[PDB]
């Protein structure tokens, strides 16, 4: 027992392909690995992140660049993941208590 999940739960995520907001299941593992999937099952890999490795940059509320909050929410739900490669990954949660709460635990998840 070496390893295990930190925080797990639905997101909105911006899809590049789709260039819409899309809900996916997130699991945070403790080695910092970030992965999401199509849904809760983690049967269908969207893709992943490498916090320590692969995050230069979070952003959350007003400091995302970019990128539309969902309709009828505003920038403070919303964190963005800055990747080393130039890929951004866009998220939105429900709220701006649960986006603080995934920022700081994305954030720690880059110590790992």
């Amino acid at each position: 027992g070496s390893m295990a999940f930190v925080k797990s739960g639905w997101l909105l995520r911006q899809s590049t392909i789709l260039k819409r907001w899309k809900k996916n299941w997130f699991d945070l593992w403790s080695d910092g690995h970030l992965i999401y999937y199509d849904d809760q099952t983690r049967q269908n890999i969207e893709d992943k992140v490498h916090m320590p490795m692969d995050c230069i940059n979070i952003r959350t509320g007003q400091e995302c660049r970019d990128t539309q909050p969902p309709d009828g929410k505003s920038k403070d739900c919303m964190l963005q993941i800055v990747c080393r490669d130039g890929k951004t990954i866009s998220l939105c949660a429900e709220s701006t208590d649960d986006c603080l709460a995934w920022k700081f635990t994305l954030q720690d998840s880059r110590t790992n």
